[PDB]
Protein backbone atom coordinates (compact mmCIF):
# COMPACT_ATOMS: atom_id res chain seq x y z
CA UNK A 1 0.00 0.00 0.00
CA UNK A 2 1.06 3.52 0.84
CA UNK A 3 4.71 2.88 1.74
CA UNK A 4 5.35 0.89 -1.43
CA UNK A 5 3.52 3.42 -3.65
CA UNK A 6 5.40 6.35 -2.12
CA UNK A 7 8.70 4.53 -2.68
CA UNK A 8 7.71 3.86 -6.29
CA UNK A 9 6.76 7.49 -6.82
CA UNK A 10 10.07 8.62 -5.31
CA UNK A 11 12.06 6.30 -7.56
CA UNK A 12 10.20 7.64 -10.60
CA UNK A 13 10.93 11.23 -9.54
CA UNK A 14 14.62 10.42 -9.10
CA UNK A 15 14.71 8.92 -12.60
CA UNK A 16 13.08 12.04 -14.05
CA UNK A 17 15.56 14.28 -12.20
CA UNK A 18 18.47 12.26 -13.57
CA UNK A 19 17.11 12.75 -17.11
CA UNK A 20 16.73 16.49 -16.55
CA UNK A 21 20.33 16.74 -15.33
CA UNK A 22 21.63 14.80 -18.35
CA UNK A 23 19.64 17.11 -20.63
CA UNK A 24 21.06 20.21 -18.92
CA UNK A 25 24.58 18.81 -19.26
CA UNK A 26 24.03 18.21 -22.97
CA UNK A 27 22.60 21.72 -23.40
CA UNK A 28 25.71 23.21 -21.78
CA UNK A 29 27.93 21.08 -24.06
CA UNK A 30 26.05 22.25 -27.16
CA UNK B 1 2.79 6.01 10.07
CA UNK B 2 6.08 7.86 10.66
CA UNK B 3 7.72 6.33 7.55
CA UNK B 4 4.69 7.37 5.50
CA UNK B 5 5.02 10.96 6.70
CA UNK B 6 8.76 11.11 5.92
CA UNK B 7 8.29 9.54 2.48
CA UNK B 8 5.57 12.09 1.72
CA UNK B 9 7.97 14.90 2.65
CA UNK B 10 10.67 13.36 0.43
CA UNK B 11 8.28 13.17 -2.52
CA UNK B 12 7.32 16.84 -1.99
CA UNK B 13 10.97 17.96 -1.96
CA UNK B 14 11.69 15.94 -5.11
CA UNK B 15 8.72 17.53 -6.87
CA UNK B 16 10.14 20.95 -5.97
CA UNK B 17 13.57 19.91 -7.26
CA UNK B 18 11.98 18.79 -10.55
CA UNK B 19 10.32 22.18 -10.99
CA UNK B 20 13.58 24.01 -10.27
CA UNK B 21 15.41 21.89 -12.84
CA UNK B 22 12.67 22.46 -15.44
CA UNK B 23 13.15 26.19 -14.90
CA UNK B 24 16.93 25.97 -15.28
CA UNK B 25 16.51 23.91 -18.45
CA UNK B 26 14.19 26.55 -19.87
CA UNK B 27 16.59 29.37 -18.98
CA UNK B 28 19.44 27.72 -20.86
CA UNK B 29 17.44 26.45 -23.85
CA UNK B 30 14.59 28.95 -24.13
CA UNK C 1 18.28 2.73 13.85
CA UNK C 2 18.92 2.22 10.17
CA UNK C 3 15.56 3.39 8.78
CA UNK C 4 15.62 6.60 10.79
CA UNK C 5 19.28 7.33 9.95
CA UNK C 6 18.71 6.71 6.24
CA UNK C 7 15.70 9.04 6.31
CA UNK C 8 17.80 11.69 8.07
CA UNK C 9 20.60 11.31 5.52
CA UNK C 10 18.08 11.61 2.67
CA UNK C 11 16.57 14.77 4.13
CA UNK C 12 20.05 16.28 4.48
CA UNK C 13 20.85 15.42 0.85
CA UNK C 14 17.60 17.01 -0.32
CA UNK C 15 18.46 20.19 1.60
CA UNK C 16 21.91 20.30 0.01
CA UNK C 17 20.40 19.77 -3.46
CA UNK C 18 17.97 22.63 -2.88
CA UNK C 19 20.88 24.91 -1.95
CA UNK C 20 22.80 23.88 -5.07
CA UNK C 21 19.78 24.66 -7.26
CA UNK C 22 19.32 28.08 -5.63
CA UNK C 23 23.02 28.80 -6.20
CA UNK C 24 22.77 27.78 -9.87
CA UNK C 25 19.71 29.99 -10.31
CA UNK C 26 21.59 32.94 -8.80
CA UNK C 27 24.61 32.24 -11.03
CA UNK C 28 22.37 32.32 -14.11
CA UNK C 29 20.81 35.59 -12.92
CA UNK C 30 24.24 37.17 -12.41
CA UNK D 1 14.51 -5.00 5.41
CA UNK D 2 12.84 -3.99 2.12
CA UNK D 3 12.38 -0.36 3.25
CA UNK D 4 16.06 -0.25 4.22
CA UNK D 5 17.08 -1.45 0.77
CA UNK D 6 14.88 1.12 -1.01
CA UNK D 7 16.06 3.96 1.22
CA UNK D 8 19.68 2.98 0.51
CA UNK D 9 18.96 3.15 -3.23
CA UNK D 10 17.32 6.57 -2.79
CA UNK D 11 20.35 7.88 -0.90
CA UNK D 12 22.64 6.60 -3.67
CA UNK D 13 20.61 8.34 -6.39
CA UNK D 14 20.58 11.58 -4.40
CA UNK D 15 24.36 11.41 -3.98
CA UNK D 16 24.67 11.06 -7.76
CA UNK D 17 22.32 14.01 -8.28
CA UNK D 18 24.46 16.11 -5.91
CA UNK D 19 27.59 15.32 -7.92
CA UNK D 20 25.86 16.20 -11.19
CA UNK D 21 24.71 19.53 -9.76
CA UNK D 22 28.21 20.29 -8.42
CA UNK D 23 29.51 19.73 -11.95
CA UNK D 24 26.90 22.01 -13.51
CA UNK D 25 27.67 24.70 -10.93
CA UNK D 26 31.35 24.48 -11.79
CA UNK D 27 30.67 24.68 -15.53
CA UNK D 28 28.70 27.89 -15.12
CA UNK D 29 30.91 29.55 -12.49
CA UNK D 30 34.36 28.09 -13.20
Amino acid sequence: GEIKQQLAEIKQQLAEIKWQLAEIKQQLAG
